[PDB]
DNA sequence: TCAGGTATAGCACTGAATGACAAAACAAAATGGTCGCCTGCGACTAGAATACACTGTGCTATCATCATTAACT
């Protein structure tokens, strides 16, 4: 239910980081996945708004994906 | 023309030269110990919710294959 609630943020993420990269199919799948890890370890303890932890981890998984893939070679993040 | 002789070659003989085996030393190569960098993984808590991809081949020249429309039976 929370993925399902939260894909239209996912999708707004990816509107806002409307990159052509790999694909955008990759990005949407890349956020989902960020989300559900986010989802895996979020709790309602902290008071605050679950958009934000949302937002940091799809930004995280969106950086780590085009640092890995989206390119013929392999080139590490540090670079 | 026959013969003494000097030039040239074979023969008797100890002792120095030349073979075979083993050990010590140096350089080339593979294996192992060690240092610093590359890299894989996790976390950062104000709010951010289908609008950003975007289109552009252009309507050539016909030719043949598949379900819906209309109507004869």
């Amino acid at each position: 239910e929370m993925v399902e609630a939260n894909l239209r943020l996912v999708i707004s993420i990816a509107k806002k980081y409307t990159n052509r990269g790999l694909q955008f199919l990759d990005l949407i799948q890349e956020g989902n996945i960020g989300l559900m890890k986010a989802v895996d370890k979020f709790e309602y303890r902290r008071g605050y708004k679950f958009s934000t932890y949302a937002t940091w981890w799809i930004r995280q998984a969106i950086t780590r994906s085009i640092a890995d893939q989206a390119r013929t070679i392999r080139i590490p993040v540090h670079m």
